[PDB]
């Protein structure tokens, strides 16, 4: 797998990003923005505590308290989740199981956060609250399948969940629900290529699923959802380039789909659509800087697209989207270590 | 109550504007565009059929299936829905009671819709779906109170639910959930002014309310939450202007905040934050035109403000923020009526 993205990234609902990673002691740090603009300043890294071996993935519950999931040094899927929005912390809860990825975290329309990570088995799994936002969890339960890489999960315009992952023939395969909600998820899939990366997985502007991950080339592939909600998906199609960590992808504030990557040269690159969404696609830039993770990218309450990556000092630094030029290369600090389950 | 929008505007889960107004024959009507673009052309009308005696609002269900609610000629509430996202509609089905205003429409977090109608006592009354996106619907509940103007509703960045309405004494008052999915309400709290418009509310790119109206010297004024999701409220604050309808308040892409209102001329007029979301206001400019209601403002998958008023010819028409200074006026033809149950 290509080198993972470090950190897990959310614009809060009082529109400030916040920032989850885990430090050199194994446990989950967060950091936020004191004012919900970009080249805000920032509170500095503050720990959630726990002890944890994967990357953390924070979501938002639909009441707007954040809520992190993680792996355990017991193997088993752990929470912590804000006791009002925005406000303090719980204590870290373990949901159970034993699991071999990273998770991956969508909510339903429900309001019921759906977690999914890999099992012993190779299968995926997954478990969910019971009720909007709400514990009780249900129990595991699996959707089959054998997976060799960390899945990605999207909701369809039309509301069924869609999980992706890498199959035993390093192909990009899925599974999705058969109706909103529904425990009900249909069977496997495949839509071939050989991959390189973890999958990452998007809604376009006009209601689709796109999907890019690294190819055996070492570019950058994407494939999409012909009509809104349903198949049949695209041919894979390149966009080139050699990127040497995970992709990660991001709507700007016009529909116009963005992906970073680090370069041969450790340098963060982009790539954009251009005209509008569902345009053609721009030639890669760089935007400097030296990096050893894979990037993450975030829409702010400006409507930038900011970007974070861990440095060659192992700390955070941090970049975002101005008119002619981007900002400065930031260091937030810390120290970072990328805690992913599979790599 | 000064004179008020014509139609209901959603974007659709598939990235197109999809406008909802009362023909000549009372009948709901819709028009879609066609590509999910500014400037795409449009289906054209179709009707939804039904005889309706308020403004019709449609809201999109969370697996993204559009449904519309107005009064009917019995007085009661009624509801058509899509089966499916963006495709057929069901009948018209009566949700009973007897309303004295328009409705007002907006989700829970889990899912659920909740819609908002003064009653035949002149209190605030509520009806809501019992399961996410889905009927049987609930018993009608009052939230007492006594109002005289069109209620309206938007969520807190906490998840609750929080209505406006003008009271017996002409000031804007304002009721909430006091937790998210809850039928338990607060007390009305008045935020005072005196108001000549159906209130409108928004949330602010940093999770605050934030409420316009027309005062009673015709000047549009404003007021919010100093603090996200939570009082206290600032003052009232005038943006000048004199203004011959209610107001329109839409966020851009950049989370600017931008009211449309007809002027003394007749003219579309509108007025911006400048710089940033939550910065200052601009001067009013016009757009020109000559409308014959209050304009009706939304965000297209482009990230540009597609504005909608009814003509002089009673045809429905449209206007678009394009670069320099914004589109030609279109017209969509039609014929509209003002069908609104409090004028
Ligand atoms: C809070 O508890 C600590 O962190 C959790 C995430 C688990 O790894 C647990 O075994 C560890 O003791
Ligand atoms: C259902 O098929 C099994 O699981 C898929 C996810 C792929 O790994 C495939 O090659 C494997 O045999
Ligand atoms: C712009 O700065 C460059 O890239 C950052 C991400 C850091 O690795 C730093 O040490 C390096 O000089
Ligand atoms: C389809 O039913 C028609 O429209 C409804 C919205 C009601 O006004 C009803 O009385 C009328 O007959
Ligand atoms: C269900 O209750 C009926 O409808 C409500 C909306 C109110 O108008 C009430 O006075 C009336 O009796
Ligand atoms: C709760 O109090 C009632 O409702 C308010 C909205 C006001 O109209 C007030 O005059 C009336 O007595
Ligand atoms: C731009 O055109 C002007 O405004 C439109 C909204 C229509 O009312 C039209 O008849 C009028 O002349």
């Amino acid at each position: 797998i290509a080198l993972s993205e470090i950190v897990s990234v959310v614009n809060t609902s009082d529109g400030r990003i916040e920032v989850f990673g885990v430090g050199t002691d194994n446990a989950v740090w967060h950091n936020r923005q004191t004012a919900p603009h970009s080249g805000s300043s920032w509170t500095g890294w503050i720990s959630l505590n726990g002890k944890v071996t994967s990357k953390p993935v924070v979501y938002i519950n639909t009441d707007g308290r954040l809520e992190v999931f993680a792996r355990g040094t017991d193997n088993a899927l752990w929470h912590i989740w804000q006791t009002a929005t925005n406000a303090g912390w719980s204590n870290w809860q373990s949901l159970g199981g034993t699991i071999t990825s990273n998770p991956a975290v969508y909510v339903n329309t429900d309001g019921r956060i759906d977690v999914f990570a890999r099992g012993t088995d190779n299968a995926l799994w997954h478990i969910s609250q019971t009720a909007a936002h709400s514990g009780p969890w249900s129990s595991w339960q699996s959707l089959n399948g054998v997976i060799t890489s960390n899945p990605a999960v999207h909701i369809n315009s039309d509301g069924r969940l869609e999980v992706f992952a890498r199959g035993t023939d390093n192909a990009l395969w899925h599974i999705w629900q058969t109706a909103p909600d529904s425990n009900q998820w249909s069977g496997w899939d495949s839509l071939g290529g050989v991959i390189t990366s973890d999958p990452v997985v998007i809604g376009t502007a006009d209601g689709r699923l796109e999907v890019f991950a690294r190819g055996s080339n070492n570019a950058l592939y994407h494939i999409w959802q012909t009509v809104p909600h349903g198949g049949p998906w695209s041919n894979w199609a390149s966009l080139n380039g050699v990127i040497t960590s995970a992709p990660a992808v991001v709507k700007n504030s016009d529909g116009r789909l963005e992906v970073f990557a680090r370069g041969t040269n450790n340098a963060l690159y982009h790539i954009w659509q251009t005209v509008s969404h569902s345009g053609p696609w721009s030639n890669w830039a760089t935007l400097n800087g030296t990096i050893t993770s894979a990037p993450t990218a975030v829409e702010d309450a400006d409507g930038r697209l900011e970007v974070f990556a861990r440095g060659t000092d192992n700390a955070l630094w941090n970049i975002w989207q101005a008119t002619p030029s981007w900002s400065a290369w930031v260091s937030l600090k810390g120290s970072l270590i990328d805690a992913s389950a599979i790599k």
